[PDB]
């Protein structure tokens, strides 16, 4: 049976949430939406519910709604935001108007756990394990992240995490940086060898004050791209601009990350390579030897795979509110 819901006005509007959940309060600010950290009664747990706003208002809009709530819904692993709950205080479609998720209060960010300070080396292996875990299992569904950063990177004060909003510029991959058509999975792998580097020494990898000065950052630590690198350039402008460019060799990265484990610094080679077919895979960094006291080849699960293509169709408001609906309806919660 459906719960008791209860009306509180919240964020300037009237939340209706069931009497399960407890003590709303506003967080992040709007940086995350209309969100309130509450109190689960039914679980124990600390948790954030998101009221979506405007979620049918436009064909765009209502896509969007039916593709957050489809992801969060197939998204089940400890390293990648899920759901714990959906509802609406809704009794029929007629009545459908809003949606509420609910997910872990985590409660700080990579940053809000960080603050520019070098991290010890095991603690690095430890939050770079995570990242890798998850992204696993997120590129085994077929999803690509594509802005893996500190903020995407949920972490309570344990320093377990969860990788957030899933399918700044400085964690981004120098072809997502140049508007490629095309791209695969390690462009998250990219970002995963800045954050890392980032973690090593207490500093940003790459600090560009916009995009072109970022591309020069990068280049200047990976050297220009090589014969092999432009024999798989399509653009002729992008060609151009390449062969136009003076040489320079790779860096040494034992003199960027000076003193770090080898190990690390081995890997943040493998990591950042400016070849995006020539970076280490997920599965591939996890079994390496930087991940010893933490990688288990046994508790490193992949997704059911991700059909993409139900979330762009061009239908009809009504068609993807009714879809949504099913969505909510069709929810069960996790064990
Ligand atoms: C992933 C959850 C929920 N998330 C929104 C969300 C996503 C999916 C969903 F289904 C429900 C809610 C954001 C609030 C972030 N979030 C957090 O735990 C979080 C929470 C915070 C946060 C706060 O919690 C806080 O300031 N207080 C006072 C509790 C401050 N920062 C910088 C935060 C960053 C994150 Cl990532
Ligand atoms: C300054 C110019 C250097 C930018 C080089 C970025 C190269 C990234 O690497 C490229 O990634 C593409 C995916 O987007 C694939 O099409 C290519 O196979 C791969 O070589």
């Amino acid at each position: 049976e459906r719960p008791t819901f209860y009306r509180q006005e919240l964020n300037k509007t009237i939340w209706e949430v069931p009497e399960r959940y407890q003590n709303l309060s506003p967080v992040g600010s709007g940086a995350y939406g209309s969100v309130c950290a509450a109190f689960d009664t039914k679980t124990g747990l600390r948790v954030a519910v998101k009221k979506l706003s405007r979620p049918f208002q436009s064909i765009i809009h209502a896509k969007r709604t039916y593709r957050e709530l489809r992801l969060l819904k197939h998204m089940k692993h400890e390293n990648v935001i899920g759901l714990l709950d959906v509802f609406t205080p809704a009794r029929s479609l007629e009545e459908f108007n809003d949606v509420y998720l609910v997910t872990h209060l985590m409660g700080a960010d990579l940053n809000n756990i960080v603050k520019s300070q070098k991290l010890t080396d095991d603690h690095v292996q430890f939050l770079i394990y995570q990242i890798l875990r998850g992204l696993k299992y997120i590129h085994s569904a077929d999803i690509i992240h594509r802005d893996l950063k500190p903020s995407n990177l949920a972490v309570n004060e344990d320093s377990e995490l969860k990788i957030l909003d899933f399918g700044t510029r400085w964690y981004r991959a120098p072809e997502i940086m140049l508007n490629w058509m095309h791209y695969n999975q390690t462009v998250d792998i990219w970002s995963v060898g800045c954050i890392m580097a980032e973690l090593l020494t207490g500093r940003t990898l790459f600090p560009g004050t916009d995009h072109i000065d970022q591309l020069k950052l990068i280049l200047r630590l990976v050297g220009t791209p090589g014969a092999e690198l432009l024999k798989k350039i399509s653009s002729e402008s992008a060609r151009n601009y390449i062969q136009s460019l003076t040489q320079m060799p790779k860096m040494n990265f034992a003199n960027v990350f000076i003193g770090a484990n080898p190990l690390a610094v081995d890997l943040l080679e493998k990591m950042l390579v400016l070849d995006s077919d020539k970076r280490i895979t997920a599965a591939q960094a996890l079994a390496h030897a930087y991940f010893a006291q933490y990688h288990d080849p046994d508790d490193e699960p992949v997704a059911d795979p991700y059909d993409q293509s139900l979330e762009s169709r061009d239908l009809l408001i009504d068609e993807w509110k009714s879809l949504t609906y099913d969505e909510v309806i069709s929810f069960v919660p996790p064990p």
